[PDB]
C-alpha cells in the first residue's frame, strides 16, 4: 500500500495517533487541539517520556502502534517525532549491536520498518518528524547521523517534515533562539533538546500543513 508522500488525508470521523518521545509530548497537544477545533477531528496522544525504538523493553513502540490501530480501526494518521533516546549499543537475542555499526543501523530500520507495515497494512498515514539540531556537540553528532540514517530509508515512503533547519532559521545548527521580524524568540528549551511552547507551536503548525481535511464532496466524480 503506498500511501501519499505529500499530505495526508483526514476526514470526519477519523482519529490522528501520535507517537514518540518527549519530543513528541510537547508538540503533539497543540495538533490535538488545531485538529479539533478545526475539523473536529479526534486524536490519541501516546508519547511517552524516555522512549524510543532502541529500548522496546522500556516501552515498546512497534507493538504499541499495531495493538492501537487494532484497537481504534478509525486511525488514519500516524505521526512519529523520536530519537534523543535511541543513540545506544543494545542487544537483539544474543548478539550485541554497537550504536551505529551497519549491523545496529539494519535492525533499527527493521524496527522503523515493523512500524510502517502496521500503519501501511491498514491504511495508516505515516507522518514521521526529522531530528532537531541538538546543543550537546556530542548529541547533535548522534542525532544528524540517526537522522540521516531514518531520512534516507523513509523518503519517499512516507510524509517527512525536516524540523532541524526550521527550529534555527536556516542556520544549519543549533540556537536556542530565532529572529521573527528582528525580535528573537526562544524556540528551544533549557536542556538544549526540547521546545518551548513557542517552538512546540511552530512544529504543530509543520504538522498541520501535511494534513488535509476532505469535505464529503471530496473527491469529486468526473
Amino acid at each position: 500500500w503506498k500511501q501519499g508522500t505529500e499530505a495526508a488525508a483526514v476526514r470526519s470521523g477519523d482519529k490522528v495517533f501520535f507517537a514518540g518521545d518527549s519530543l513528541m509530548q510537547g508538540v503533539a497537544p497543540f495538533v490535538q487541539k488545531s485538529l479539533k477545533q478545526q475539523y473536529g477531528i479526534e486524536s490519541a496522544n501516546l508519547s511517552k517520556q524516555s522512549t524510543g525504538l532502541s529500548y522496546p523493553s522500556f516501552f515498546d513502540w512497534p507493538k504499541t502502534i499495531e495493538e492501537t490501530l487494532k484497537k481504534h480501526p478509525e486511525i488514519s494518521v500516524l505521526a512519529v517525532f523520536l530519537g534523543p533516546n535511541d543513540p545506544w549499543d543494545f542487544p537483539v537475542g544474543k548478539r550485541y549491536l554497537k550504536f551505529a555499526s551497519d549491523e545496529w543501523a539494519q535492525e533499527y530500520l527493521k524496527r522503523v520498518d515493523r512500524i510502517l507495515e502496521a500503519a501501511h497494512t491498514h491504511r495508516v498515514q505515516v507522518v514521521w518528524l526529522g531530528i532537531p539540531y541538538m546543543k550537546k556537540v556530542k548529541l547533535d553528532g548522534q542525532m544528524r547521523y540517526l537522522d540521516k540514517l531514518l531520512s534516507e530509508h523513509l523518503k519517499g515512503k512516507i510524509i517527512l517534515i525536516p524540523t532541524a533547519q526550521t527550529l534555527s532559521g536556516g542556520k544549519g545548527r543549533y540556537t536556542d533562539s530565532v529572529n521573527v521580524n528582528g525580535k528573537p524568540v526562544r524556540y528551544r528549551s533549557k536542556d538544549g533538546i526540547h521546545f518551548t511552547a513557542e517552538g512546540q507551536k511552530l512544529l504543530a503548525e509543520k504538522i498541520m500543513e501535511k494534513i488535509v481535511f476532505e469535505p464529503s464532496t471530496q473527491p469529486s466524480s468526473t
